[PDB]
């Protein structure tokens, strides 16, 4: 019950005690492992205080003031506030701590070595979608930083009754539209076809290109969501070329610089922040492997291999594998040439191993989801493939939440 | 109770009922997932329910559940257990058991073949020399001059745990590894400890880079004995590249026959501690893991050097580029010498069809995503996008400790 994880490439054995503080459930049982399932499918006054207590206990422990005057005072004060308002408000310090630890606890994120260097934007005073748009534009500009990317989160007001939810309807602040074609195929990003529809059904005028930046669909206080166009001068994009193949240009590929997840829910001390867009910088494989080469996304492997004049008759020629490497060389080359921050999968996974070692040494563990941490190409030549990992749920946390169009009383 | 798994590339959803027949524990709990952990004698007491469960499965599969042959066999096994404390499988039951242990091996991507398995009954074997004869016949049968055939050879079951049959090799055919005084390793670093045991037992080592290890065979709990597999039975493939003529000069070869010999076969509560089984290679086992793991032959550097890639920063993906060329060479060489091999694209696509069929006809297919997804190019194979449920069914193949850690030496 004091579990060991082994690295099978280096024989390093770490001991995990942090999991004993895990709280929520994994979906697994002693009879069945669900480690590869993508999604293992308002607080009452009594639910809320233990959640608040556990959070404040670890916050005051983290500032070397556990069991202090300020500690017990703050617990008393929040306890009174929950008895009164049936909720409470975080101090700025507690909100910053909670957001940084939500990232620290994200067992699916390989980039967590950066977790303590997060810029937190308190948007809890926001009241309208126009205000949300303003807050989001400032986030995008701050985070983009002319290509020297900086991690950031913007936190809108917390859920109250569940009818007054703040939501960003986009899955990412910056994503490309998807359109169904008259014949049968799909133009642009197939992952966003339904959302691209709801933008049109709400009033958007689509350029119907392959890489049209979608508008924002912002929902304040539970009202109907409103469309806004992010100023193009704030959307940094990178044209994709190859350092060897001059014909790579003509494929006409580009991607955006800023990965900014906007559809998740941030839980801190039992409080639920349904609108909390956060952003970092890309690992190259997210774009070159998944966005570009998933059969259900832009699905370009066919195109690139033809231009490389590869033997596409036999799978055993590994023509897909060859094109895949070249595509991912170009993505990294393109961002690096334009001085936009990006990290390759070798550097990122090497950094995550160092981070695991830090977290085991200074925290007693690091929840990690191997299925998500290992990159989708060249898995076993990255160090994380050989690293045993324990997955468990710690709070503060980022969680998935239903898409709001399946929920909103329009 | 029912469970669903979704393929996120095709939106195909399958429903698992077979997990209900699972009883062994996974290592996970409601509060921790140990899905990436590599490793998470019986008495008459517990043995008859294990036998009954297996015999119920067996007679269901032959459409004879509840028949008089079924009931008499249960009676016969019951009496044999209480009077002798163990029991003997019929030939039919052993064949069924071995095939179903393969069918239940959740880490194996090649299970579409599970029903096509040649079972060699070696339960009459008594000495290490007899084990050697049985293993030579298996190697020759399975190799079939390059037209590989799956096979398993089953040696006598455990009795009191003091008379175990064991194959001390982890694979029947594997290359030696030697630690040099300068700290480097010649040959296969995975096999240094076993090589040292063989040398200590009297093996005269050629001390080269691709030396086929001798068999080290333990019969009836006795001290193990060394044997050299006849070299004419060891089919090997010299590795060359279809475009790069310098690749042959790296001096690489590999053997044709993957034959795991260190696992334990459990059938109906009986434990077969010596049960070597063999199929054919998926290309990435050799080209990615054997050649390119840092802890194995580790050829990424010298290949990338001769390819003259930009090796000064990893963001050139020089490692990824050399890795693909190595794996093209492995597949090219095997096909050119007409030795059976399967690339990871073909193998994972067959597995998905297998898995869907198993959900249809059997109600499930336990599968370990961590092991099923190939170690290169993961998400461009279909298993990456496939949700899987992992659970333990019997009959099964299990890990067991290395015999040198447990053996009491006779001297
Ligand atoms: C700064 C550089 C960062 C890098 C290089 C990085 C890398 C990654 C990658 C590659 C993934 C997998 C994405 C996918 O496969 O869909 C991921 C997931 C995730 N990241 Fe990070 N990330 C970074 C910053 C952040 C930040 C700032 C946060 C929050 C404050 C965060 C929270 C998460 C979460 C919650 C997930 C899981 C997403 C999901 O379940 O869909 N990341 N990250
Ligand atoms: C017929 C062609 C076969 C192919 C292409 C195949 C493929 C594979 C591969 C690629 C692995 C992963 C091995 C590793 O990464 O170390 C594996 C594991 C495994 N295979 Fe198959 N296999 C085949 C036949 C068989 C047979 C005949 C048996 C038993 C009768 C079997 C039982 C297993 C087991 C038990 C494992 C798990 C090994 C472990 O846990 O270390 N396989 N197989
Ligand atoms: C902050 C951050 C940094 C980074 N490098 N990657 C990511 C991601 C992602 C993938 N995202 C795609 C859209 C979604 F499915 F809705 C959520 C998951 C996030
Ligand atoms: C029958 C078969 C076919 C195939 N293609 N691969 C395998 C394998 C393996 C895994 N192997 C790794 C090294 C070992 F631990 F010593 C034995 C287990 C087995
Ligand atoms: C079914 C499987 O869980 C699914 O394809 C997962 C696998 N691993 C992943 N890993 C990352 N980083 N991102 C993903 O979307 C997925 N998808
Ligand atoms: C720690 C981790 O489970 C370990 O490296 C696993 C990963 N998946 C694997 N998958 C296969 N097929 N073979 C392996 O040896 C491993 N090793
Ligand atoms: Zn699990």
């Amino acid at each position: 019950r004091f579990l060991k994880v082994k690295n099978w490439e280096t024989d390093v054995v770490l001991t995990d005690t942090l999991h004993l503080k895990s709280t929520l459930e994994t979906g697994c049982t002693e009879h069945i492992c669900m480690g590869s399932i993508m999604l293992p499918s308002v607080r009452t006054k009594d639910q809320l205080f233990p959640l608040a207590k556990e959070f404040l206990d670890q916050y005051y422990s983290s500032i070397k003031r556990f069991g202090s005057k300020a500690h017990m005072d703050r617990l008393e004060e929040v306890n009174k506030e929950i008895e009164s308002t049936s909720t409470y408000q975080l101090k700025d310090t507690e909100l910053i701590y909670g957001a940084k630890h939500a990232w620290r606890n994200a067992s699916r994120c390989v980039g967590r070595i950066q977790w303590s260097k997060l810029q937190v934007f308190d948007a809890r005073d926001c009241t309208t979608a126009h205000g949300m748009f303003n807050y989001i534009c400032n986030h995008v500009k701050y985070a983009t930083n002319k290509g020297n990317l900086r991690s950031a989160i913007t936190i809108f007001p917390q859920r109250t009754d569940g009818k007054h939810d703040f939501r960003v309807w986009n899955s990412q602040l910056i994503r490309y539209a998807g359109y169904k074609q008259p014949d049968g195929s799909t133009l642009g990003d197939p992952a966003n076809v339904q959302f691209t529809e709801i933008c049109i059904q709400q009033g958007w005028k689509a350029p119907r290109g392959r890489f049209d930046v979608l508008p924002l669909l912002l929902q304040a206080n539970g009202n109907d969501p409103e469309l806004f166009q992010i100023p193009p001068e704030l959307v940094l994009e990178v044209p994709i070329r190859h350092p060897k193949f001059d014909w790579f240009k003509d494929l006409g590929l580009k991607w955006y610089g800023l990965p900014a997840v906007s559809n998740m829910l941030l839980e801190i001390g039992g409080l639920e922040f349904s609108a909390c867009p956060f952003s970092g910088w890309y690992m190259g494989t997210e774009i070159g492997v998944r966005d570009y080469c998933d059969n259900s996304r832009y699905n370009i492997l066919e195109e690139v291999a033809k231009k490389m004049d590869l033997d596409m008759r036999k799978t055993s020629s590994l023509w897909k594998d060859q094109a895949l490497v070249e595509i991912n060389i170009a993505v990294l080359y393109s961002f690096q040439s334009d001085k936009v921050t990006i990290v390759d999968h070798h550097s990122a996974t090497e950094s995550f191993i160092k981070h695991m070692e830090n977290e085991y040494r200074c925290r007693g563990g690091c929840p990690a989801d191997w299925v998500w941490i290992v990159p989708p190409m060249s898995g076993s030549i990255t160090p994380v493939f050989h690293q045993e990992m324990l997955n468990y749920r710690l709070t503060p946390s980022f969680e998935y939440q239903p898409d709001p169009w399946n929920t909103h009383v329009w």
